[PDB]
């Protein structure tokens, strides 16, 4: 079984890398699908909103695994999820030792290439199974 | 029909990279292969312009024959009869052309593939310019 493991985002590259996975993996039988979502404390202001932060996270976890789940399982793959907690990089490349084909979406407004996002320099090099980028 | 674009150097990266295609691909007959070379253009220095001049223009002629054989024996023996190219002037501009009339561009990471250095990242100019998805194999 070939495993694909397809970071989610919301953004348009990766409702564009979405069709491409199923117009390039629908009508394969020995392949599974896996979605990972990487849910992301300093100063008195933060400290207060952290437990709005925390319920706002799980909601926007929920919905954007849900919302790309939806939009394979009406179209023949049921796809796992998986929803971590860490940086999201770093979360992200740890998963992909277990699969064969890493899948994102690259565009300016990706996780990948938010300010604070590890790995911006050597993503790739330190990708430990082949990484396919759609944009 | 699916098009495969795959650069092929003489790497071990590339071995690898042709070895993932056919695992991942492979039993799919909805693809086409087609494998690309391009020969660099011409630049030598004057002492070996002297000494080899014949010799290195026979040698570069034989490193795209052997480099095409050798993918197409790979693919041919695995039941995959692949397209071949090969065109002459900058690498990296000439594959990234030829990819505009594909589904999907496949290469091999290494410091001595056809780009000359390893993909480090997905912010890598070659990655931003590629017309259509790339797969990178390690």
């Amino acid at each position: 079984m070939k495993k694909l493991l397809f970071a989610i985002d919301d953004t348009e590259a990766c409702e564009r890398a979405a069709q491409y996975i199923l117009d390039m993996f629908g009508k394969d039988a020995d392949c599974t699908l896996t979605l990972i979502h990487v849910k992301p404390l300093y100063g008195e202001a933060v400290l207060a909103a952290y437990d709005e932060i925390e319920m706002k996270e799980e909601e926007k976890a929920k919905l954007l695994t849900q919302k790309f789940s939806t939009f394979f399982t009406e179209k023949g793959i049921n796809p796992f999820v998986v929803i971590k907690e860490g940086e999201p990089v770093e979360m992200v490349l740890e998963e992909a030792k277990d699969y064969n084909l890493l899948i994102i979406g690259s565009s300016e407004n990706s996780f990948l290439n938010k300010i604070f996002a590890s790995h911006q320099d050597d993503f790739i090099q330190k990708a430990p199974i082949p990484v396919l980028i759609v944009k």
